[PDB]
C-alpha cells in the first residue's frame, strides 16, 4: 500500500518529508513565538518573534535584528512548530494570517500545492510540472475518503463522486481564482479523474474537448500565457449505475474584441499563431498565408511568440483531438479557411476616396478572404464601405467613412470568430452528448477576476461573474449555515462574518435602483446617446452616492469598481457599440451566400445565427450576459457545491516564489479564514431524528 509506503512516489510527491533530529530538538522546544510586522506600514510582510516575557494583556517579544510589546489581544501567534505542513488548517491552535499563510507556505517551499483549510481546498499555482497526475496517484485515490489521503483534486472529485452515488444528487466543482491562479489546470484534473474511475472512445473524446476549445479559446494575457478567454460550465453525465454516459460544455460569452485588438506584450488567439506555424506548403499557398508579421491582426502587440510553446507542434495536437472528436477533413479545411479569411480581412486598407466616404484602392487583401471564404469580393467590398439600411421605410446605401468601414469591417471579423467558436462547440456537444444524463458532476471554469492598465467592458462582465462566484461562497459557507441553525433554534449567536459582495453585485447588476449594467442598456437603445452621455449618466446615477462606485478626478472616461478582489476603474470607450454588437445585415447577406459549408452554417443556422429581440432592438450583449448568469446560478443552486480556491503565488507567472503581499490580499478577500472558523465554530452535521454537538427543533446537529 503506497499511503504507507515512505519509499512511494506518493510519499515523495504528496506527503510531508520526514523531519531530522535538529527539527525533533526545534519542535519539542519549550519557547513560544509570535508573527510581527518589523514594519508596521507593511502589514502582509512578517518575521517570527522569540515571546520573552509576558503580563496579563501583553506579549514581549525579540525581533529578528531590539524587543517589543504587544496586546495579547493584536497577537499574532505562531503555532507549535509541529504544526508546520498541517494537511488541514483547520487543525491549526492558532488562526490568523501569518500562521495560515506560513502553512501554506512550508507545504509550497515542497511542492505540496494542496492543502485543506476546513471543507474546502487550497490550490497554489507551482508555475512547473510536478508528477502527482499519473494513472498511479489516480488509481490511489479512487474510493478513497477524504481523511484517507493527502489533499489533492482528486480527492474533491472523489468525494463529490461518491456523493452523487450515495445521495442521488447532482454535484458541482467550483473553481475560484483571480487569472492565471489554476482554475483551468485543475478543471482538466477534474476530468482526467472522473473519466477514469467511472469509465467504461468516449473518455478520450471527452479529454480531446479541450485542446480544441484552448486552442481557439485562450490566449497570452499579461497575467496568464494560456488565459481563458471564454467560461465554462462542464456537465460530466452519469448512468443510473454510476458510470460515464457522457459530456456537456455550455461556453459564455468569448472575448471576441481579442480577434481585431491586442495590447502590448499579448498575443491573439492560439489557433492564429499555430496555422502560421504549423500550416502544410500547400495549406499555405490555397490559404494565401505569410508570417504572423504580415497580418495587422498579429503585428501590432510586438509578441508573436510564447517562451516554452512551440505553435507548430501545437498545431498537431490541435489536428489531433479535431480528428478523435470527429471533425472530417473538409471541415478542418474550412475551419482553417475561416481563421485564414479572418486574417486576410485584418489586411484590408480602406482609404478616403473624393469625398468622405471610403474607398480600396488596393484589392489583395479582399480577393484572398473573399476566395478562402467562398464569397463574391464585389458584394463583400459593397456590403463594408456601402451598406444598405433603412431610413423610416426608404432603402438608403450608406458610404462609410475610413473609420466606420475598417470598424464594420472588425464587426464582420468578431462574428465570424465567435459564431465558429459557437459552432465548434455544438460540434463537440453533438458527440459528446449522445445519451440522456441520470446525474451530472458540473465542473466550472470561468475566466478569472483581472485587471489590466485599461479596462473595458469584458472586464467588468469577467469581474462581476467572480464577484457572484464569491457571493455564492459566501452563501454557502456562511449564511444559509446559519439560516440553518436559526430555523432549527439550536442556540447559536449569529456572527457577522463581514464578507458580502451585495452592494458590488446590486452596483453593476441592480434593477431598481438600475445598476451600471441596466443604465448602459437604456443608454443603448437611446439615439443621441455617446460614451460621454453614458459617463456622465453613471457618475450621476452613483458618484458620490454608491459606496462602491468611484468617480475619478484624474479621467473623464472612467469609473472605479470596488470589487471583492479590489478596485478596477473602468474606460468607458466603445462601451455603447459593444453592448449593441452591430453587424450590416449586407454583410451577413454576403456571407449566406458562401460557397463553405460551415461559413454557410455560421450564417444560416438560426441557433448560431439568430439573435434574439427585445421589442424594436436586438438583445444587448449585457442582456444575454445576465440570461447567462443567471441560468448558471440556477443551475448551481440544483447541485451539492464543493470548492477549490486556487492562489496564485506572485504575478511573474515564476515557480518557487509565493510573494507576501499577493497571497495574503487572496486570502483575504477569498474568505479562506472565515470559512476556516466557520468550520471551527459551527455544526457541519444534522440528520432528522436518525432513529461538542447539540439538538435542535428537528435535527441533531453534531461536529
Ligand atoms: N497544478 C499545476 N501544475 C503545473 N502547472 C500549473 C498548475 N496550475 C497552473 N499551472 C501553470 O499556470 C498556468 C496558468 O494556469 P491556468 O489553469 O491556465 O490559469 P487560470 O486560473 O487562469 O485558468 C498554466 O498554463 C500552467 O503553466
Ligand atoms: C455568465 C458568464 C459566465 C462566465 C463568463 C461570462 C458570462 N462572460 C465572459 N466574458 C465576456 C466577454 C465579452 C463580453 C462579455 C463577457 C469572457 C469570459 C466569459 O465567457 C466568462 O468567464
Ligand atoms: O487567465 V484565466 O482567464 O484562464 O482566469
Ligand atoms: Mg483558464
Ligand atoms: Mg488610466
Amino acid at each position: 500500500n503506497p499511503i504507507h509506503d515512505r519509499t512511494s512516489d506518493y510519499h515523495k510527491y504528496l506527503k510531508v518529508k520526514q523531519g531530522d533530529s535538529d527539527l525533533f530538538k526545534l519542535t519539542v522546544s519549550d519557547k513560544r513565538y509570535i508573527w510581527y510586522n518589523p514594519d508596521p506600514k507593511e502589514r502582509d510582510s512578517y518575521e517570527c518573534g522569540e515571546i520573552v516575557s509576558e503580563t496579563s494583556d501583553s506579549f514581549t517579544f525579540k525581533t529578528v535584528d531590539q524587543d517589543r510589546q504587544v496586546k495579547k489581544d493584536d497577537a499574532n501567534q505562531r503555532n507549535p512548530i509541529k504544526f508546520d505542513g498541517v494537511e488541514d488548517m483547520s487543525e491549526l491552535s492558532y488562526l490568523n494570517e501569518p500562521a495560515v499563510f506560513h502553512n501554506l507556505r512550508v507545504r509550497y517551499n515542497q511542492d505540496l500545492i494542496y492543502t485543506y483549510s476546513g471543507l474546502f481546498l487550497v490550490a497554489v499555482n507551482p508555475f512547473k510540472r510536478i508528477p502527482i497526475y499519473t494513472q498511479e496517484m489516480v488509481d490511489i485515490f479512487k474510493g478513497r475518503r477524504r481523511n484517507e489521503v493527502a489533499p489533492h483534486i482528486f480527492a474533491i472529485s472523489d468525494v463529490a463522486y461518491r456523493s452523487m452515488l450515495d445521495d442521488r444528487q447532482n454535484q458541482s466543482l467550483l473553481i475560484t481564482g483571480e487569472s492565471g491562479a489554476g482554475k483551468t489546470e485543475n478543471t482538466k484534473k477534474v476530468i482526467q479523474y472522473l473519466a477514469s474511475v467511472a469509465g467504461r472512445v468516449l473518455e478520450q473524446q471527452i479529454l480531446q474537448a479541450n485542446p480544441i476549445l484552448e486552442a481557439f479559446g485562450n490566449a497570452k494575457t499579461t497575467r496568464n500565457n494560456n488565459s481563458s478567454r471564454f467560461g465554462k460550465f462542464i456537465e460530466i453525465q452519469f448512468n443510473s449505475a454510476g458510470f460515464i454516459s457522457g459530456a456537456s460544455i455550455q461556453s459564455y460569452l468569448l472575448e471576441k474584441s481579442r480577434v481585431v485588438f491586442q495590447s502590448e506584450t499579448e498575443r491573439n488567439y492560439h489557433i492564429f499563431y499555430q496555422l502560421l506555424a504549423g500550416a502544410t506548403a500547400e495549406e499555405k499557398k490555397a490559404l494565401h498565408l505569410a508570417g504572423p508579421e504580415s497580418f495587422n491582426y498579429l503585428n501590432q502587440s510586438g509578441c508573436v511568440d510564447i517562451k516554452g510553446v512551440s505553435d507548430s507542434e501545437e498545431f498537431k495536437i490541435t489536428r489531433q483531438a479535431m480528428d478523435i472528436v470527429g471533425f472530417s477533413q473538409e471541415e478542418q479545411m474550412s475551419i482553417f479557411k475561416i481563421i485564414a479569411g479572418i486574417l486576410h480581412l485584418g489586411n484590408i486598407k480602406f482609404e478616403k476616396g473624393a469625398g468622405e466616404g471610403a474607398v480600396l484602392k488596393d484589392k489583395t487583401a479582399l480577393n484572398a478572404a473573399s476566395t478562402v471564404f467562398g464569397v463574391n469580393p464585389s458584394v463583400l467590398e459593397k456590403a463594408l464601405m456601402e451598406p444598405r439600411i433603412l431610413a423610416g421605410r426608404d432603402l438608403v446605401a450608406q458610404h462609410l467613412n475610413v473609420e466606420k468601414s475598417s470598424s464594420s469591417r472588425d464587426a464582420l471579423v468578431k462574428a465570424l470568430y465567435g459564431r465558429l467558436f459557437l459552432w465548434l462547440v455544438k460540434k463537440i456537444n453533438n458527440v459528446l452528448c449522445q445519451e440522456r444524463k441520470a446525474y451530472f458532476i458540473g465542473v466550472l471554469d470561468i475566466s478569472g477576476f483581472e485587471i489590466f492598465k485599461v479596462n473595458s467592458f469584458e472586464q467588468l462582465c469577467i469581474n462581476y461573474t467572480n464577484e457572484k462566484l464569491q457571493q455564492f461562497f459566501n452563501h454557502h459557507m456562511f449564511k444559509l449555515e446559519q439560516e440553518e441553525y436559526l430555523k432549527e433554534k439550536i442556540n447559536w449567536t449569529f456572527i457577522d462574518f463581514g464578507l458580502d459582495s451585495q452592494a458590488t453585485i446590486d452596483l453593476i447588476d441592480g434593477r431598481q435602483p438600475p445598476g451600471i449594467l441596466a443604465l448602459l442598456d437604456e443608454q443603448s437603445v437611446f439615439p443621441n446617446a455617446t460614451d460621454n452621455t453614458l459617463i456622465t449618466k453613471l457618475h450621476s446615477h452613483f458618484s458620490k452616492k454608491n459606496a462602491k462606485y468611484e468617480e475619478p478626478r484624474f479621467s473623464k472616461t472612467e469609473f472605479g469598481v470596488t470589487h471583492y478582489a479590489g478596485q478596477v476603474m473602468y474606460e468607458i470607450q466603445d462601451w455603447l457599440e459593444k453592448n449593441k454588437d452591430p453587424l450590416q445585415q449586407d454583410l451577413e447577406l454576403c456571407f449566406k451566400d458562401s460557397s463553405d459549408n460551415v461559413v454557410t452554417k455560421l450564417f444560416n443556422d438560426p441557433n448560431i445565427a439568430s439573435r434574439a429581440k427585445k421589442g424594436a432592438n436586438f438583445i444587448t450583449v449585457a442582456a444575454q450576459y445576465k440570461e447567462q448568469l443567471a441560468s448558471l446560478m440556477a443551475t448551481l443552486e440544483t447541485t451539492n457545491p464543493h470548492f477549490v480556491r486556487c492562489i496564485i503565488p506572485n504575478n511573474k507567472q515564476l515557480p518557487a516564489k509565493l510573494e507576501d503581499k499577493v497571497v495574503l490580499d487572496q486570502l483575504r478577500c477569498n474568505g479562506v479564514l472565515e470559512g476556516i472558523r466557520i468550520t471551527r465554530k459551527g455544526f457541519p452535521n444534522r440528520i432528522i431524528y436518525f432513529v461538542q454537538y447539540r439538538f435542535g427543533i428537528t435535527k441533531i446537529f453534531f461536529r
